[PDB]
């Protein structure tokens, strides 16, 4: 066969990276009696925090809650951040 030949090259060299700024978000407020209890909601963060917001982890809280599920616990967790984010005037009234 004929085959090829030659082959060489170099550069460019490694490049630098870019950093992204930060924005407000921190906010721990809510509290509302209707169905889901704060604690239950808290435990989520707690566990999802200590243990980690893992998929299987939800199988723990779900049990910790009482009779909750890992499919719901997640739905709530994924919503939590979603809720906080939006906020939309957090704190309507106490009454």
């Amino acid at each position: 066969g004929p085959s090829g030949s030659s082959g060489a090259g170099a550069l460019p060299k490694a490049s630098e990276a870019t950093v992204c700024a930060n924005n407000s978000k921190v906010s721990s407020t809510g509290e509302k009696v209707v169905l889901w209890t704060r604690e239950a909601d808290r435990v989520i963060l707690t566990m999802c925090q200590e243990q980690g917001a893992q998929p299987h982890t939800f199988s723990v809280i779900s049990q910790q809650l009482g009779n909750k599920t890992p499919v719901e616990v997640s739905h709530r967790f994924r919503e939590l951040m979603q809720l906080f984010h939006t906020a939309c005037e957090s704190g309507p009234s106490s009454g």
